[PDB]
């Protein structure tokens, strides 16, 4: 697991989205460094105009290039599943608003490391801060809680996202998580703990497709 880390890693992330009946798929691509914690990557919605916020679906969007300190590699549940992968799914509530349910698998395929997205968003308002795009193309730092879910033979994660609104207020947007391996094959049931995260979006200058460059950073801690 840990071995095929230790580089840079070529990633592709491919969603298929559907939020209340507004369908649309976005592609993307980048590299991981797991070593520093380090993402990058360009998605870009190749059906048109993205029908909710960017911002909304970067945690749906591989905690596998997580930087786990030496001390808490036994912790790693992510990259103990590979290279044969997990299903993470999701549940997320806007506050006052629709949820969406996100199912991906996340796993090798060669050398690239593949996130494959189904996502279902109902319940959602017309004019609501989501189908309405009333949100802050930025994103704040917070930490993302794991515990081992022994039953499953997996975790579960549950944390917290505030989304900016554009008039001073915040879209609260409380993630569900679990993952399962999707092998037979063994994996490290961590303690608790959690991941501190920290991601800036920006945008191609030169790109006219709807689109989103994401520079992340994540490290483990608390143990």
């Amino acid at each position: 697991g840990e071995e095929l880390f230790t580089g840079v890693v070529p990633i592709l992330v491919e969603l298929d989205g559907d939020v209340n009946g507004h369908k649309f798929s976005v592609s993307g691509e980048g590299e991981g460094d797991a070593t520093y914690g380090k993402l990058t990557l360009k998605f870009i919605c190749t059906t048109g105009k993205l029908p909710v916020p960017w911002p909304t679906l970067v945690t749906t969007f591989v905690q596998c290039f997580s930087r786990y300190p030496d001390h808490m590699k036994r912790h790693d549940f992510f990259k103990s599943a590979m290279p044969e992968g997990y299903v993470q799914e999701r549940t997320i509530f806007f506050k006052d608003d629709g949820n969406y349910k996100t199912r991906a698998e996340v796993k090798f395929e060669g050398d690239t490391l593949v996130n494959r997205i189904e996502l279902k968003g109902i319940d959602f308002k017309e004019d609501g801060n989501i189908l309405g795009h009333k949100l802050e193309y930025n994103y704040n730092s917070n930490n993302v809680y794991i515990m081992a879910d022994k039953q499953k033979n997996g975790i579960k994660v549950n944390f917290k996202i505030r989304h900016n609104i554009e008039d001073g207020s915040v879209q609260l947007a409380d993630h569900y998580q679990q993952n399962t391996p999707i092998g037979d094959g063994p994996v490290l049931l961590p303690d608790n703990h959690y991941l501190s995260t920290q991601s800036a979006l920006s945008k191609d200058p030169n790109e006219k497709r709807d689109h989103m460059v994401l520079l992340e950073f994540v490290t483990a801690a608390g143990i």
